[PDB]
């Protein structure tokens, strides 16, 4: 039965994620969010809800992307390095849904935050959306699984990771471009940098069994992964108009959706599909690599 | 479909295990090792072989934790505060194993580390021990698992973490009691202190299933426990005497090895089974 032995390298790329993850290990405690009630008091009441929803719907994602997504791809990776980047990256999922908490309880009575997480289970948009992704973790619960179904799980992490939340973060980097909640925006800032490298890492592991797979199998996935993506572009359209037309931006959030979904195109080696609002990038500019990316 | 709210405690115990598993945070290049070439090349052939064969051993064991058993219990979990918790322990195991390739690098060519990871994959006692530990992680490929199923995999996981890599553990310790390779000690030393608790916590989470059974399932897990304490014990003396007898130290590590057994027992809230002993203590000395 093998060890994991970094002394020969399995691939030529886990090393250089495992050292990148470990450079950005953050937790909840090194930012403090309590001078951003100054600007969260100024919101409407239709701003703070939306807030609030999104940040419960991000809290969704992450807490599947922990606790099933990274769990059962790196079960049934055969790359030891590589499953313990995975590792550590389900991890960074935990903390990153543990850092919403922070903010909530500094925004939010205790009777606000449970009506949040009530709402977040029984919505049926984050329901539908958060079930077709971890369809797709759940098919690996059993002992030998194909390189197909190994791939397609890859592809759902991808598409949650690059793709899924940024309907979500649209809402802090914005107000955070307008220097209001800049503390939970540096939050944000610090999530995506991380998610950011998980959906590229992925992508790649993702493309490796994907040249592994024969013909047949590749025409398969590639229609299995478009449907994917529209499917989960129908919901967002459904999830901006729900939670943005209070608020007046639900086109502006679709564009961001669309060019994250291309990201998360671009991450798997395939062509973008679809053809960033100002005050979101200045969001993003707190981080110099997130500017850059974005 | 829910998400994890740590406003509102799900159980007494897993926010405090959280911030102790963060608080304990540590990465492979926190410990400079080459300090200890010095105290390494004062050992013979047989005591380094017999420090790198254990590491070896460690490696495997923290690779199988990391990999299976922790992601598959904690995906069976309801319990999403305690899901988190183990996903960081994993990912801890992960570092872990990590540190052992950081000390191989400084003590040994890259020819050696090779030869020691050959060694691991075709030695019939650490495919033994680790085969009986990931079947019952393993039997939780399943899309609904039983909470006897889950209960099991829990006392493997701390059979594995509070008692299956004391063996191993006591050679470092050992010696670093001496003085030698203590830099090497202190990573290991840092190793035990998450190790400790990963194994009260999963022994916290397997109590808690436990009463959650019926009496007839109750029977049924409570003698495989014993039967598995049991097995594993004689493997584990097997192990210790193919790698300590070169060096003189079986019956030193065998007290060790009960020593740690009986933790790992208390951990699952169970009696002692083993001779209640002191520990060793040029190996307290190393722990110091
Ligand atoms: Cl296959």
């Amino acid at each position: 039965m093998r060890a994991v032995n970094w002394n020969k390298k399995e691939d030529d790329f886990s090393l250089m994620f495992w050292k990148q993850n470990i450079a950005q290990f953050w937790t909840e405690e090194e930012i403090a969010v309590s001078s951003d009630k100054n600007t969260w008091v100024q919101l409407s009441k239709e701003e703070q809800i939306a807030y609030k929803r999104v940040l419960g719907g991000l809290t969704l994602l992450d807490t599947k992307q922990g606790g099933e997504g990274m769990p059962l791809v790196l079960v049934h990776l055969e790359n030891l390095q590589a499953k313990s980047v995975l590792a550590f990256m389900g991890a960074m999922e935990e903390v990153h849904a543990k850092s919403y908490s922070h903010i909530f309880t500094t925004l939010a009575t205790e009777e606000e935050i449970d009506e949040i997480f009530d709402w977040v289970d029984t919505h049926p948009l984050l329901e539908k959306k958060a079930g077709i992704i971890t369809s797709y973790y759940r098919r690996l619960l059993k002992p030998e699984v194909t390189k197909k179904e190994l791939y397609m799980a890859m592809v759902a992490s991808v598409f949650l990771e690059s793709y899924l939340f940024y309907s979500g973060f649209f809402y802090p980097l914005y107000l955070a471009g307008q220097g209001k909640l800049t503390a939970s925006g540096e939050i944000i800032n610090l999530i995506i940098r991380d998610e950011s490298i998980h959906g590229v890492f992925v992508g790649i592991l993702a493309q490796q069994i994907f040249a592994e797979l024969s013909a047949e199998d590749q025409q398969e996935v590639q229609k299995e992964t478009q449907e994917l993506l529209m499917e989960l572009y129908e919901i967002e359209m459904a999830y901006t108009e729900e939670i943005y037309t209070s608020i007046g931006l639900v086109e502006d959030v679709n564009r961001f959706v669309r060019y994250n979904a291309n990201k998360g195109l671009m991450n798997l080696g395939l062509e973008p599909k679809f053809e960033i609002n100002p005050i979101v990038l200045n969001g993003l500019r707190t981080d110099t690599k997130n500017h850059d990316f974005f």
